[PDB]
Parts: C-alpha cells; sequence; structure tokens
C-alpha cells in the first residue's frame, strides 16, 4: 500500500560514517526498503544500524565509535590454532581458527572479539 509512499526512487544504499553495509546492492530499493549496516572491526555500532529508503532519501544512518578495547590475543583451542592474527584485536574484529592435522573443525572457523572474549571457537575432533 502507499503507507507514506510518494515513492520517488533510490538505488544503492549510502555509506556508513566509519562502518559500512553488509547487504549487497539490489539498486531497485525504491521505497520503505531497509538496509543493515555494521561497524569497522575496531569500531562499534552506536546507531540503529538499519535504515530505510523514504521517498526522497534514506533515514538516519548509524554511527560507529571506537570502543578502544582489546581481546588480548588469540585464545587456545584444545586441538586448534589460528591462521591470521591482527593485533591489537579490537572489539568487532575477527580471527580465523584452524584445527590441527588429523582433527576436523566443528563450528565456525572465525570468531569475533566480543567484550574481551572471542565468540565461541570451533572444536577440533579426532578424525
Amino acid at each position: 500500500e502507499a503507507e507514506a509512499a510518494g515513492v520517488q526512487s533510490c538505488g544503492p544504499p549510502p555509506e556508513l560514517l566509519n562502518g559500512n553495509v553488509k547487504e549487497k546492492t539490489k539498486e531497485e530499493y525504491g521505497h520503505s526498503e531497509v538496509v543493515e549496516y555494521y561497524c569497522n572491526p575496531r569500531f562499534l555500532m552506536k546507531g540503529p544500524n538499519k535504515i530505510q529508503c523514504v521517498d526522497g532519501e534514506w533515514t538516519t544512518l548509524p554511527v560507529c565509535i571506537v570502543e578502544e578495547s582489546t581481546c588480548g590475543d588469540i585464545p587456545e583451542l584444545e586441538h586448534g590454532w589460528a591462521q591470521l592474527s591482527s593485533p591489537p584485536y579490537y572489539y568487532g574484529d575477527s580471527v580465523e581458527f584452524n584445527c590441527s592435522e588429523s582433527f576436523t573443525m566443528i563450528g565456525h572457523r572465525s570468531i569475533t572479539c566480543i567484550h574481551g572474549v572471542w565468540t565461541q571457537l570451533p572444536q577440533c575432533v579426532a578424525i
């Protein structure tokens, strides 16, 4: 329906100040379309992180602020370790873990620095 639809036309979503959008460009948004943004791996989301294409422009874009916090380093996995490491590991940053030879990883290969602790890590089991 025409909820507030004057419905001009809008293509790809704008850019977040520091962060960015995770959803890919459809270009055919047009009206009342919502887009989700994320912040940098060293900036946290302060804003509503989602926007809508109103008939004229998008809504209030989010804000990204540096938490200025670190997770320390890469943790230990019972039979796993890591591929990449980028210190300082700020909140919002990611790491890929790798399980040793003869072990298979179960879970997410990657983790995210969350409040000084990474997400969850996968588990490496004896193949």
